[PDB]
């Protein structure tokens, strides 16, 4: 398949079957980094992502587009022969959907014993009848893992946004696939990976949930974007706008208390010598600290707080709106936002490849492919004849380039 | 170093230097999956994570604890010899801090030309003077990437929580390190990776930001946990509590419109045949759909909505509180939450290894190590004498087991 040789993953062959974010995000990350990546869409309908006006130009760039019925007759026989040349297969289904349709892990390893198989689902490959085969999206994974209940304001839980759990789940799939890939390169035998979205998100929400599991209470939600436990952390107003700050570290606490008028608190039974952190609930002075911090910050400009906090080594930043990013000097310097050409021949703007590999940078070599774009190319490369692939399209088992 | 042989990453050697979540999360994930992982803390102070009462039992499990001044005299000479046996080194600093302290990539590859180096920072290894050396935490990365501005309610932006950006950044580091690791196993030459937290989070927030970069407007924030654009997606109230649902798909929309009393809308110029999604803003009927959905849902119990939505293949779930997880039958069936023994000999409860590798499951073999726990073991393994490592402790350059 014609493509430039670049990135740490050059010449690795990846195929994924899934829609929206989670599955496709996992597979396309390989493409960002130079792998050969086949996106499989059904033959009758297309990936739901295509309904989004701009995003798919980013999230499906560098891909090859197959369109094949991977479960019906010869359409299946093709998919499985394809699997013989595949290093990694990502699939995102309602539970063990592939297995209950005939394509088990053992059937797959029959065609490629080295194959790394990554199963992405809401609730896992096995469990109970009630949950295992349920459909799932990001919000479902947030709801079921206790992530959603931790987000929002004191009085109003809400999902983390945009579609946060889909990105964590796809990223975990990518990670786990590369880990399994390493094992294949070291023992010569394939692997199957069972990634349940809610288990991913259960992990991502443990910071305070670990307290509940081990004697404690659950923390509340934030109030107005302030950390539920630690004073001086989260969202604050200066005289001229929103900033964030983290009041963490001995030196930071000592010098900041001095600025805001709380010097006399340092060295008390409650704030002894090496205090690195200020717990707002446990501390009688917790609310006083917030009151004085708020008052001191409201006296200063964002720029002045930034200068003083750079002196004290207190992390902070202006809360940037989307219109402010393009022309930020850090963004500009690092080409964090770039441009590329779509397939239709139009100019498209959005994030560059991340992260930056030094010796083998990733690169944007192709825009989002059309539905079925590369089907004929892929089947001829797998060994199907011109007429033989013409029959596949005919019996409805494949969609050719429009 | 004594440890069981398990997981896809058995016999891979990983060292990380960093505190809190991002850096350590990246390194410890290797440990979940069977790698040998050395956590480096400073000799004078310890990782700030240790101030948290329970979480570190999860986030530092399966680790070996070094405590060494990696920048001063012989402390440096040790670190660099250690680097000769290391496959992957994760470091989290204020920008290019290691390089401006003498330990450049070229110095590191001098001691190991194959080494994969992963640099985690707020703002990158290079850029402008204003930003490149700034300290960063999760909230700083959320603020600077336009992630924070997208979270919260219409009237109140807030961070995604808990510390969402630290997990994305550490997960990306893990992923990118394994990708680079693959390249080393295929060309024999090392790699350096520049992971800027804000660039990670810029990527994770593109779903609607891509509209802004390409002609459009930015979406608003959610109202009460409802999707800013798509009707029938996000947080809803039933008669007896919060659920989430995603109204996506032709069949789902058709049958759900029929239930809620909006049948006559199907087939209009605005909702034609294969409509997969309902845009609340663009659609004159968008608000009507919400009103009827809300009213229909408030008539039913969570259990009844679940049953009907399982018939229509509409993804949904009860919003679970933290006290509801342990005894959920899916959690129980998959052992999603487990127990292990700490070093002090106490019983600790929390998430199991995720995800589940089939042939080479990860496993919890050790609790969180104490500050300096394994220093003497590591230095003797690297080739330092008993007296030779006694001198390191003496000149303040290392901390031994308490
Ligand atoms: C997202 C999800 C709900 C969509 O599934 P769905 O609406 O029920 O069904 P699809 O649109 O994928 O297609 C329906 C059927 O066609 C099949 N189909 C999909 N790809 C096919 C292929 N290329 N060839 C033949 N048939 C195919 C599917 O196997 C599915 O089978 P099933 O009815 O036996 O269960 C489901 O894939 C899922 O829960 N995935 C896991 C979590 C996830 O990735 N969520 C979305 C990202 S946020
Ligand atoms: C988190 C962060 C702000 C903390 O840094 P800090 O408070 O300024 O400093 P540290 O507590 O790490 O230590 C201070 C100095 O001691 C050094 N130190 C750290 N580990 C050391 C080691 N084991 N041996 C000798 N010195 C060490 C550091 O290099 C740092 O050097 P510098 O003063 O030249 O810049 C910073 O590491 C950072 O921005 N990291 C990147 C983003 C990140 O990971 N954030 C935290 C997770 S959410």
């Amino acid at each position: 398949l014609p493509m430039p040789k670049f990135g740490p993953l050059a010449g690795l062959r990846v195929v994924f079957s899934g829609i929206e974010i989670a599955g496709p995000f996992a597979g396309q990350m390989f493409a960002e980094w130079g792998a050969e990546v086949i996106w499989i869409e059904n033959v009758a309908w297309a990936d739901t992502i295509r309904v989004q006006p701009n995003y798919p130009q980013l999230s499906r760039r560098n891909l090859h587009a197959l369109s094949l019925n991977i479960f019906k007759d010869e359409g299946r026989e093709a998919f499985l022969k394809l699997m013989e040349t595949t290093d990694i297969f990502i699939e995102a289904s309602k539970g063990p959907a592939f297995a209950r349709r005939g394509i088990t892990d053992e059937v797959l390893w029959q065609h490629n014993p080295k194959l790394v198989i990554a199963h992405l689902s809401g609730f896992g490959q096995y469990g109970t009848e009630e949950y295992t085969n349920l459909p799932a999206y990001n919000t479902i994974a947030q709801a079921f893992s206790g992530y959603l209940i931790q987000n929002g304001d004191v009085d109003q839980p809400m999902p983390a946004f945009p579609y946060t759990a889909a990105y964590f789940s796809g990223l975990t799939a990518t990670t786990a696939a590369l880990a399994a890939l390493h094992k294949v390169r070291e023992t010569g035998k394939g692997e199957s990976i069972d990634i349940a979205m809610y288990e991913v998100m259960l992990r991502m929400g443990q910071y305070f949930m670990m307290d509940y599991f081990n004697g404690g209470e659950m923390c509340p939600r934030m109030s107005k974007g302030k950390d539920p436990y630690y004073a001086g952390c989260g969202l604050y107003k200066c005289a001229d706008g929103y900033i964030v700050m983290e009041l963490v570290g001995i030196t930071q606490i000592e010098e900041c208390f001095k600025d805001i008028g709380l010097a006399h608190l340092l060295g008390t039974p409650e704030i002894p010598e090496g205090t690195q952190l200020i717990h707002r609930i446990e501390c009688p002075y917790g609310p006083l600290v917030e009151e004085k911090l708020d008052a001191w910050l409201a006296t200063h400009t964002i720029a002045e707080v930034k200068e003083r906090f750079a002196e004290l080594n207190i992390a902070c930043a202006k809360v940037l709106t989307v219109p402010e990013l393009e022309s930020n000097p850090q963004y500009v310097a690092r080409e964090s936002i770039t441009q590329w050409q779509t397939m239709d021949g139009r100019t498209c703007k959005g994030p560059n490849i991340m992260p930056k590999f030094k010796n083998n940078p990733g690169q944007i070599w192709r825009g989002m492919p059309s539905h079925g774009m590369d089907t004929a190319a892929i089947l001829k490369n797998i060994g199907y004849s011109e007429n033989d692939i013409q029959e596949l399209v005919s019996k409805g088992l494949a969609k050719v380039e429009d």
